[PDB]
């Protein structure tokens, strides 16, 4: 039972190796347990103004708190939050052994924990899945997820092999997006990588061999979530957006606000003279988008009421405001209507992003020239 004050652990505790022989052993800070970390001072070196920095300010619940730091003569010791598991644990996990931590809002906590370390300029520089780990249950056995390991440099490149940004090897925050777009990648691909193979993922970034198979092109969800992956693993950092980018991303929206990010954009394109830079934006992607005429894609009791009051068809702008026109007069609308779209919002949405996948990734893209607007600042990061 070893003891260097104020930490405590016990020798056959031991939750796990590192690297460069860094040990991971259960143990007792204070009165609670804790995950004490033995690293070689040879090899890593812990940065104590940044752990400091980030103990003076308000600590986010996403990022994980170090307790203690004690140092004896061969090693350097740690103290951090004793956790569950590692995130590879849970994508490898069943879907019902979750406790009810969802793959979606777990993502967004890393993103969240990972924004306010750049809010300080603070870059992790090593971001993998055994670095994000699972809070144990608490009381009620609610669980998050928090981000750690960061601060820490390793003596004489930082980060592992396979999540580490490509201009590293060729750092600011976007070393950071560049990881996490690999983990975004890995918990919605149910344990797939960007770049397939272990021992030839690091090697593939390099020369950029990624590619998404798990995303299918014709299905809504999996539309927006390629679009935002791919530009956080883009090779040239300066076109990866940053973290607090990433949150406002669409990928992260509930239904009801992707329904009504549909309805707000109508409203403003109302209001735009065709040709116009915004509407021209707008239109320009499809032709395909619509699928030629949407009116022939959508269920008969919708075209027949559509035959009352003129909608081109080709143009992403006129379902838009069909969309828009039947939410508002929904409760107006025969029930032969309403029993093919509704329920609201829920319902109603999908019937349209599933029956046209890149509507809503399409119509975001079109639509960041408002992103400054005061009214889309829900939809865009304003800076
Ligand atoms: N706070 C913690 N609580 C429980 N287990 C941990 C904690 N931190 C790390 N581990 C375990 O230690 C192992 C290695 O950790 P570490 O030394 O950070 O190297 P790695 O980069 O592989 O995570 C991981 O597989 C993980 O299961
Ligand atoms: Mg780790």
């Amino acid at each position: 039972v070893v003891i260097v004050g104020k930490i405590s652990f016990c020798p056959k505790d031991v939750l796990g190796h590192g690297a460069e022989g860094t040990i991971v052993y259960r143990g007792m800070f204070d009165n609670r347990d804790v995950a004490v970390k033995r690293i070689l001072p040879e090899c890593f070196s812990f940065a104590d103004r940044e752990v400091q920095l980030l103990r003076e300010s308000d600590e986010h619940p996403n990022v994980i708190r170090y307790f203690c730091t004690e140092k004896d003569r061969q090693f350097q010791y740690i103290a951090i939050e004793l956790c569950a598991a590692t995130l590879q644990e849970y994508v490898e996990q069943k879907d019902f052994a979750h406790l009810g931590l969802e793959p979606i809002t777990l993502l967004q906590q890393t993103t969240s924990g990972l924004a306010h370390l750049h809010s300080l300029n603070i870059v992790h520089r090593d971001l993998k899945p055994h670095n994000i780990l699972i809070s144990m249950p608490n009381a009620h056995g609610k669980i998050k997820a928090m981000i750690s390991d960061f601060g820490l440099c390793k003596k004489l490149v930082p980060g592992t092999e396979g999540w580490i940004a490509p201009e590293m090897l060729s750092p600011t925050y976007t070393v950071d997006i560049f990881s996490a777009g690999c983990v975004f990648y890995y918990v919605i691909s149910e344990g797939s990588h960007p770049f397939g193979k272990s021992l030839q993922r690091q090697a593939n970034i390099l020369l950029g061999a990624c590619s998404l198979d798990c995303l299918h092109p014709e299905k809504h969800e999996d539309v927006i979530a390629r679009e935002l992956i791919e530009k956080m693993i883009a090779m040239d950092p300066q076109k990866r957006p940053s973290a607090k980018h990433v949150l406002k991303h669409p990928f992260f929206w509930s239904l009801e606000k992707q329904l009504q990010f549909f309805q707000d954009v109508s409203d403003r394109i109302e209001k735009e003279s065709l040709d116009g830079p915004i509407v021209k934006q707008l239109e320009r992607g499809g032709r395909a988008v619509v699928k030629m005429d949407w009116r022939e894609n959508i269920t008969v009791p919708l075209q027949t009421d559509l035959r009352k009051f003129t909608y081109k068809g080709g143009s992403v702008r006129d379902l838009l405001r069909a969309m828009r026109n039947k939410k508002h007069h929904y409760r107006e609308l025969p029930a032969e209507v309403r029993e093919t779209l509704g329920s609201l919002p829920d319902d109603f949405v999908c019937y349209f992003t599933s029956r046209f996948p890149h509507l809503l990734a399409h119509t975001y893209r079109a639509m960041e020239l408002c992103s400054h607007e005061r009214l889309f600042q829900p939809y865009y990061f304003h800076e």
